[PDB]
């Protein structure tokens, strides 16, 4: 049996991991199901985002689907984001998000890629000084995380057909970071005869995801870069509403929509729990249930193209109707 | 009189920048051209892409009209890029991108905006330092900087219709630096009364530029950010080929194609001089021929939809034949 | 009356406050004593080595004596050295350390100089970081403090029969910081035209410093390097149970011994008080009281030269004896 | 035969070069002089202040021994320090800085120390940055350079009599880059377990150097810091003109001595060639002739005590007359 950590947060994960949930268990796998809190609710009570006991029970299981964290307006004295932190503490190296096209509107076809942005360094070490009206950050790249995170995105390639991989990088204006992610990458290419490395410069590559997505595979790069060019791609797809994603690491993983909590919808039983189980899709693949993944991937597709769907996509079917659906034509596969 | 310096650098700036030149006087202003050279092939000639000569030049014009850099793949002892190199010398901290629907194939209908360019500072401060396998860069944020970026901004939205500036930033996770930015920006532009100012974080403003372009009008935001978010907006309304551009500080500004030298077709007459002619509207307006500016720009949109198209657009009309039906359709407007 | 905030500290401080206290009291100037907590031992008990109330203490008196504060070897969580966080929460920029020749023994004769460091910044910015092996630790110059540092010192050079400055750095191998610092000092130097301004190479200072201190008036250096010259000019005239210093700024000052909490001898009755009742008269100097202050200093030299001395010096005598001898020549003066 | 690498370098470098090669001579052991030049002059008449041909001959020799560098007042185009290079280039990670006492006026009895500081790192990595009126310099300091120089001042404690490491820091204002240098030492010191390793910290040891020398063997430190400490201790033994060095890697060495060029004095035969010699010592050493370099201090010794002083030390000896002297006294030995 495989041991499954759930996590709502806040808003409407409380809505879309219960969605989730039941899609799981219509996969017939052998799943138990521990529950855990982070997020600003959690906050509210705990003062804390992030409790020990959740990081417990993180490790405790074989992977972890998180629902939504809020987005803090204010800042609030004590309150760090839940996945930033689950990033640090886990060591959550590798940020893998998918871009494909559904059958829903405005969506580009032809689009299926995956990008995967280094999740522990670059911008994001989070050093920043400010000495009179002057501000200064490290920007860091190590070869240690950069051959971490150069692996992660071969295995990924190498399991994916068209065996293709673009290192996305700024080493022309940055030759010593970029540059070191650049050829690290590169060099830890090598071991991964089958797949067909190409590098391009992160602005072009942005560019070349507005007017030619069908042309790349798997995409690498850095935090900061990674970040802007995942959420790029999801508007190609649908947006944040039906955007999944992992967050893996050497020994644990996590897996969240990246839609925030949807304050207002939040209790209105209308939330999509769409990203929520393609999240869960993404984590049986994790786990190793690759049948099963493709198996609630062709679900979630069949009830997006034909089936009821909920009102951001055209319809208004409410959470329920949307989940029975989805375990419906689950069952029937 | 207007002086204006022509500097054609690399490859196919040597047939665009003489096609921009035509158009320039189809307008019948008083123009008076001086020309100066910058570039690799100037490098190749003279051990330097920008001879202190073209520098002078420049600072003795009213405006400059650049053809094209070519980068070299591993980079040359001596050689830096003639564009980066202006920047800095001449402190031209506002890199301007308009990001316009045009009648052409793989151009989205109904976007019309400008992305600011913070264009001195950031990550392009140039500080990398390698210790062992770590680097480390200097991303700089200062309140100087940020506050010319942001009245330069404030200056673009103010002078169009919807007058909306949406600010993009990464303050969230780069309080420090990307705050500064923010507030900086916020702060000045409550000398901007007519201007309705939003914020946005970039990878959220990434996905809605693929979404929903046609909310933006101008956006400013950061150097490596600017870089990003630009080449994408170029993605949804042609790409880079017909994409103008310009470099403004102070006291001089110089207006670019973003296209590159193109060697694998410069010399063959079939170079699109699009992206110039609207560098040299750009520049018109710059200078404060608001009327003559618009006129160029409707030439080419004439001609776009409804004469010679370069083999780019699918067509074969030499440079020549689209020069000089641009030359005619101004003639009669 | 003058109001003077009286914060013993830790170990020895309990000692040597009161000391200095009874000696203030024995110039017959009209004295309020406010009797504030900081250190170690007010961490234990209060969860903070700086109480806020004790902040307001000090903001309300015209100035401080400060005792003895003990940063444990262990690294507590929550646990701030109280000296440095007064400096900063008070704006303390200017350390003032003087060496003056003494009749103990070992004592070096023909020595009288002041050591004025910068106290705000430099490597006590206290910005690092470690990435994997490697740290790294900003070193900051500003402009800013440096020319309060500068004119600080240059104004102490002034009062001084000598009139004579010079300016310690190492500009030589850190020509962007060291460089600043120094070029600002003589920027400033010329509102002080009767002032001698020299400048030496730290590292040569620190040797003249052992040869040839008659040679020196006023030094004027940045933070880690006052730091290191004062301690050798210390060493020069009888260590640190004589050592007086204060830490002055624009508002306010807080005059504090060189020594420990000296754990090893807290308690023993035998602590030297000469460093406590010597920074004593650098605020009475301070609060414009020269007379008093000399003739404090004056008891104290007749008690080193020929009343009982304490075992640091070679004597028998406690803390309490030394005390009464310096309150009676004091009384006689 | 030992192949010496001779250096004149600038200035009195001239003079007490000779004089170093006599004594080497004197001593009877087979060596080969190869000649070479660096320095300041050296830059005048070729434009670069080590041409690459010096650096082979150095390669190709067992050890080097350099004179003097004029270092000059300004930023000339092109100059840099030639031992600041050489120590770069040759990866001369140990500088090792002797002080002992030598019967001459000034000099303190009972001193016998010696100096060891990292020659790689902390603030002479020279990473410098101003931006508008704030100055930042890298200090930098990693696990492998301290283990390098830990190692290195190790062996050199293993090697004495009183077998004594103190270990130099500044921990407790800066624990991510003092604190990792300290532990660093202190890991592997666990190889050495004969040797006794205190630490202090850096400022409290200046004190000490000046109180009670006696109590040092050897020192370990940082770069900053052993360059101030150095010549610190050098004050107690007589100065700079007596003061030896060694810049020890793993594959060469160069020795010098630490005063300059002294351009008030070069060309009047009057310099004091006793560090020059004590570094052709301290090179004998090196090389593995331990009896040898001890002769030769002994002949410099009884020179001191009896025989013809140079002016600096209040005879009216020539350079040449010392020299011949102590070749004598060597002789007799
Ligand atoms: O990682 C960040 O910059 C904030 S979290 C947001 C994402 O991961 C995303 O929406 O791509
Ligand atoms: O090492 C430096 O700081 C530049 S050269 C000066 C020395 O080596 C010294 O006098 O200790
Ligand atoms: O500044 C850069 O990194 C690129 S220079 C050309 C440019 O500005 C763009 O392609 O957006």
């Amino acid at each position: 049996a495989y041991r499954i950590c759930l996590i709502e947060g806040d808003g409407i994960g409380h809505e879309v991991i219960p969605a989730a949930r039941r899609v799981l268990e219509a996969t017939g796998l052998p799943l138990e199901f521990v529950e855990a809190e982070a997020g600003w609710e959690t906050f509210e009570r705990r003062g804390t985002s992030v409790p020990e006991e959740t990081v417990e029970k993180i490790l405790s299981c074989h992977a972890t689907l998180f629902g939504a964290a809020t987005s803090p307006t204010r800042k609030v004295p004590g309150f760090f984001g839940a996945i930033r932190y689950l990033r640090r503490r886990l060591d959550l190296y590798a940020n893998v998000r998918p871009a494909k096209s559904r059958p829903v509107p405005g969506s580009r076809p032809g689009v299926d890629l995956v990008i995967v942005r280094e999740n522990t360094e670059g911008l994001y070490v989070e050093q920043e000084r400010r000495y009179l009206d002057v501000a200064i950050a490290d920007a860091v790249i190590s070869k240690k995380a950069s051959e971490r995170i150069g692996r992660a995105a071969l295995r990924i390639a190498e399991g994916r057909p068209r065996k293709t991989l673009h290192i996305a990088h700024k080493a022309n204006v940055l030759p010593l970071t970029q540059g070191l992610f650049l050829d690290t990458v590169k060099e830890v290419a090598k071991d991964f005869p089958l797949v067909n490395v190409q590098d391009i410069i992160v602005d072009n590559c942005a560019m070349q995801l507005v007017m030619r997505p069908e042309r790349f595979d798997v995409i690498v790069t850095t935090n900061l870069l990674g970040d802007i060019l995942s959420d790029l791609a999801a508007g190609l797809v649908g947006g944040l509403g039906l955007a999944p994603s992992g967050n893996i690491g050497d020994t644990t993983a996590v897996f969240e929509p990246v839609h925030g909590s949807a304050p207002d919808i939040a209790g209105k039983g209308i939330a999509n729990p769409t990203a929520a189980i393609l999240s869960a899709a993404m984590m049986l693949d994790y786990l190793g249930e690759k049948e099963a993944a493709k198996r609630v991937e062709k679900a979630v597709d069949l009830v997006l193209e034909r089936g009821p769907r909920t009102p951001d996509l055209g319809g208004d079917a409410t959470t329920e109707a949307f989940t029975e659906a989805v375990v419906e034509a689950l069952k029937s596969l």
